[PDB]
RNA sequence: AAGCUUGAGUCUCGUAGAGGGGGGUAGAAUUCCAGGUGUAGCGGUGAAAUGCGUAGAGAUCUGGAGGAAUACCGGUGGCGA
């Protein structure tokens, strides 16, 4: 139950939800928060108004692990992809590294051609 | 019929091309397969709701299977009947 004080964090932001995880370098998820957790419907869940109020709800999910130094990984296009990071910095945590890992389309299967209006 | 070539043709040394055929040859995610870490959320629309989820989802990792097409350069561009 001593604090670990060092680790990693993973950010996901899609066009329909922001999902943030505080992780371990072994690939474990230690605590999580979702922007649909604020009760908001549809693409609201991808805005800073939703993503900025998931960060300290994610810091609450590791309250017995104890955090201080974090290395961040970020994926997805959603607007909330950085306000959730600044809100976590403003919670009293210190970012050791920031890296973007958003995929570049490879094969991609089938796209909308043929796109909804 | 006899006579020609400066109509037509083939070629010495050489030129580009997503053309065809046969071979290959390489990578990614939705998926599937066996599990961990973990808690109530996920999914989605102009609005919502069936539905996925506590049988432990979504997501995040380990090791692995499956199928298709060939990102970038790529255009002011080539080739092919």
């Amino acid at each position: 139950r001593k604090q670990v004080s060092d680790g990693v964090a993973h950010i996901h932001a899609s066009f329909n939800n922001t999902i943030v995880t505080i992780t371990d370098r072994q690939g474990n998820a230690l605590g999580w928060a979702t922007a649909g957790g604020s009760g908001f419907r549809g693409s609201r869940k991808s805005t800073p108004f939703a993503a900025q109020v998931a960060a300290e709800r994610c810091a609450d999910a590791v309250k017995e692990y104890g955090i201080k130094n974090l290395e961040v990984m970020v994926k997805g296009p959603g607007p909330g992809r950085e306000s959730t990071i600044r809100a976590l910095n403003a919670a009293g945590f210190r970012i050791t590294n920031i890296t973007d890992v958003t995929p570049i389309p490879h094969n991609g299967c089938r796209p909308p051609k043929k796109r909804r209006v």
